[PDB]
């Protein structure tokens, strides 16, 4: 318990922030990387809206999952 605790909690913010902050990061890279390939054809007025919606949709997905992992992690630092 007292030992597997730090394991679960720590792994919680590592798996949460790792998979989140990076889940979104990589996504923005995948989805964003291919998004432009299609938006390139159309003006940078309409697709720029959706293009941003995604790039941000990801850049925002970390801040929460990360702040949360940071909190749970802070606990690991001090129960």
């Amino acid at each position: 318990m007292e030992n597997l605790n730090m394991d679960l909690l720590y792994m919680a913010a590592a798996v949460m922030m790792g998979l989140a902050a990076i889940g979104a990061a990589i996504g923005i890279g995948i989805l964003g990387g291919k998004f432009l390939e299609g938006a390139a054809r159309q003006p940078d007025l309409i697709p720029l809206l959706r293009t941003q919606f995604f790039i941000v949709m990801g850049l925002v997905d970390a801040i929460p999952m990360i702040a949360v992992g940071l909190g749970l992690y802070v606990m690991f630092a001090v129960a």
